[PDB]
């Protein structure tokens, strides 16, 4: 009989460079019993430190997840009445990380613009935080006083101020955050 491939689950999550590992199995029915085997771009799966391969390639262990582990593993299963083919897949997600907070000048009663720029899946939402009092900023939001404002879109944010003032200066963090966690990094201000 045609072999016939079952399995518990089918798509998978996993963060990348945490050193995570997941299971894909593969069981099939038939006569005489299919043979299993797992292919990764059309190619064989060959067991190394990598690919853990146990109970006769019924199970497929991915270790040490990165980024680039993404995608459809294929699991086969053939007897010589025939064969059949199902996928898992793996979606690796990625936890923020700040990729640009500059420092910035400006003068007195002049305009600045802070921005933060964020690496992450899911895209991460960010947030300003002013040190000397940790007042926070996001959206959208602005000051009581109107002179400072946030805007932002797609894991990046600028925070822009008018009419600068003596006071403005010092330390500023950017926070980027996602489902997956969190990351935050400071740059300083100066009004000189
Ligand atoms: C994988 O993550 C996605 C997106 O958050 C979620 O919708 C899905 O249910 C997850 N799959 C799991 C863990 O079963
Ligand atoms: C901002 O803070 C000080 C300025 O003296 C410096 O040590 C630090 O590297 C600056 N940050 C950047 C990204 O230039």
């Amino acid at each position: 009989s045609m072999p016939a491939i079952s399995m518990p689950q089918k798509s998978f999550n996993a963060t990348a460079e945490r050193g995570e590992e997941m299971t894909f199995s593969c069981r099939a029915s038939g006569s005489p019993e299919p043979a299993i085997s797992w292919f990764r771009n059309g190619k064989l799966i060959e067991e190394n430190e990598k690919y853990i391969l146990k109970g006769s390639n019924t199970e497929l262990t991915v270790r040490n997840i990165i980024n680039s582990d993404g995608g459809p593993y294929v699991c086969r299963a053939t007897n010589k009445a025939g064969e059949d083919e199902k996928q898992a897949f793996l979606q690796v997600f990625v936890q923020p990380h700040i990729i640009q907070l500059k420092n910035e000048t400006t003068y007195e009663n002049g305009q600045v613009t802070l921005v933060c720029d964020a690496e992450g899946e899911p895209i991460p939402e960010i947030t300003w935080k002013r040190a000397v009092d940790g007042f926070t900023f996001t959206e959208g939001d602005k000051s009581l006083d109107g002179r400072i404002e946030v805007k932002g879109q797609h894991g990046s944010s600028s925070l822009h101020i008018k009419d600068v003032k003596l006071s403005d200066s010092g330390r500023y963090d950017c926070e980027a955050a996602s489902r997956i966690g969190g990351h935050q990094k400071s740059m300083y201000l100066d009004i000189e």
